[PDB]
């Protein structure tokens, strides 16, 4: 038995969702929030009352199938205090792709290589997604931060591996 079309559906429930963490959150509803609700689009942050019985490992895979685009922020406290959260984003490879057009790289902060460990495939391989914003010091240059932000997702990255 085939089943039809018909009994198969899905719809989306969010345009986008931002990763970050409680330490650099004033900057991200103070900048992020502000960048993206100007757009009017469905952004999906963290919020109080979290759902009971529900693996988080899952859902930070999850928030991309239920959302559009997926945007995540480079900070050091994030592998620093959110050392174990993020851990469990290593074993999801399938979560997003490297030609991925619906994701957001936004790196708040740097971090140090030489802290990485081997282990850490997630962290280490940022080495080849370098290509990410960078948060300006200054004001002025605030706004080259947005508009490189925009271009970044107008391009298309080029990947070919084939043996």
């Amino acid at each position: 038995s085939n089943i039809p079309l018909e009994e198969l559906q899905r719809n989306l429930q969010f345009h986008a969702f931002i990763s970050y963490s409680g330490h650099d959150s004033f900057w991200v509803k103070n900048e992020l929030l502000p960048n993206l609700e100007k757009e009017g689009m469905q952004i999906c942050l963290h919020e109080r009352n979290f759902v009971p019985g529900k693996s988080i490992v899952e859902n930070i895979i999850t928030c991309i199938e239920k959302s559009y685009k997926s945007i995540f922020v480079l900070s050091p406290n994030f592998v620093q205090s959110e050392w174990c959260h993020y851990e469990l984003y290593f074993a999801h490879h399938n979560l997003f792709h490297e030609g991925s057009n619906s994701l957001i790289l936004i790196l708040l902060e740097p971090i140090p290589q030489y802290s990485i460990p081997s282990s850490y495939h997630k962290l280490k391989s940022l080495m080849a997604r370098r290509t990410y914003l960078e948060w300006p010091k200054e004001k002025s240059k605030r706004g080259l931060f947005w508009a490189n932000l925009r271009a970044a997702i107008n391009i298309k990255l080029t990947e070919q591996a084939k043996k």
